[PDB]
């Protein structure tokens, strides 16, 4: 939840629509005249806004039912809070289709090579301490014809909003201290989106783990922004 | 509709709110006592998703075992009746209990409302919201008992000058951020200049005692930024 709450101040709760445009676009899932389920993989999934997202999706726009989702994350504190939601809703909890899975997502150890389909990582790349790393991770996942698709936060092209940006940027160390005495999580927040690379930069890294036809959709003037890349 | 109103909160508060919301159940106290056969009626006004009223009966019963005083919902807003009904529902509790009722009613005047029937009146950050303040006070001593309970729960004047110049920062940028990302300056701008003209603690605690209450008092949270007001009746 400490996430949760930090991505709705951040963004005034509008991250809620970014997800629902990220899970439109990429439009995954396996369409009703195919037998051949698809592996999903949702890294830093947290609670689990996208894993279930892209689930639910599935199953209301094609009637899939089949494919199976791995959600991943470093933090088990974090990952039980997504399953705990999963039991409160009671859609994907004790389901044979969806793995909780405690992992690094600069190595994955667990996962096999070539194995899955479709890989989202929403709101958390941001917070490996090697990007690049996870990127290379992305794509030794993935088999031929993988799409990789990345919701982050990016740099903001109007100056403007920008500089407004900036502000709030901010001011949301010292009211996350007075009010919450949590400084560290705001400030740790707001230097992260400042240290992630812009989006050129970023859809280099992505063409320099392997991935091909790569690209972005920058969402809100830039606030955040949709990377996308395929295997081979 | 209550999600909105539920991001505001957290928004504005940093998720602390809901701190303050179990600081302000817990401090009420309220239940019948397990030496006591008597079930209190409360109502609760501007609350329609139910957040303080189900606390409140959920309290009531992990404290006391009191699992029968009653609980009367009150918002002017029907959809938000809706939600709290919804969240009964998928809750497992409170739905389809003869001691829980939602009512559309309008807080200044509580017209479905008797005289002298609650034992316990709670509003939490609606107050505000009201075109006439002293109108909700006047009529929440009205429908008290006499020892009845008047609680209130409002963001308030910040005692604290640091606090106070980290939130005006705050209220400035706030709804720039609000036409720029949520494309609605309005919404937040409404909620700042709502928590700007409301009464400060003295101020409020001096329109209570107008109402009628007795042995007033307030309680500021985090340096002020909001309030915990009281009042009994008689
Ligand atoms: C803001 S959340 C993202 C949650 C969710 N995907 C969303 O968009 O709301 C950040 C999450 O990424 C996780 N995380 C941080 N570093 C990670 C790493 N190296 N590998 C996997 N997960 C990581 C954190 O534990 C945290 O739960
Ligand atoms: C922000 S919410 C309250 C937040 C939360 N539900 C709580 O009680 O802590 C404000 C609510 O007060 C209600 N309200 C506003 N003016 C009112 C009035 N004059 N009478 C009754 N309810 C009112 C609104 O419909 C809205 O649902």
């Amino acid at each position: 939840n400490r996430y949760d709450l930090m991505n709705d101040v951040m963004s005034l709760g509008i991250h809620r629509l970014w997800k629902d445009h990220f899970i439109n676009k990429l439009d995954a899932g396996k369409r009703p005249n195919s037998t051949t389920p698809l592996n999903f993989i949702d890294v830093a999934g947290g609670s689990g806004d996208i894993a279930f997202g892209l689930l639910d999706h599935a199953e209301s726009k094609f009637g899939d039912t089949e494919s199976t989702m791995d959600i991943v994350d470093i933090n088990p504190d974090m990952l039980k809070e997504g399953e705990k939601r999963a039991m409160e809703q009671g859609k994907y909890f004790k389901d044979p289709r969806v793995r909780f899975l405690v992992s690094n997502g600069e190595k994955l150890e667990e996962i096999d090579s070539d194995s899955k389909d479709i890989y989202t990582v929403s709101f958390g790349i941001r917070n490996f301490t090697d990007i690049q790393k996870g990127l290379n991770t992305a794509y030794r996942v993935l088999k031929p014809g993988g799409i990789f698709y990345c919701l982050e936060f990016s740099k903001i092209e109007n100056p403007l909003m920008d500089f407004a940006y900036q502000q709030w940027a901010k001011v949301l160390p010292v009211m996350g201290s007075m009010i919450a005495n949590d400084y560290d999580s705001y400030q740790y927040l707001v230097e992260s989106i400042e240290r992630f690379p812009d989006q050129e930069t970023f859809k280099s890294m992505i063409e320099k783990a392997g991935f091909k036809s790569a690209g972005y959709e920058s969402l809100t003037f830039g606030i955040c922004a949709i990377h996308w890349g395929i295997k081979v």
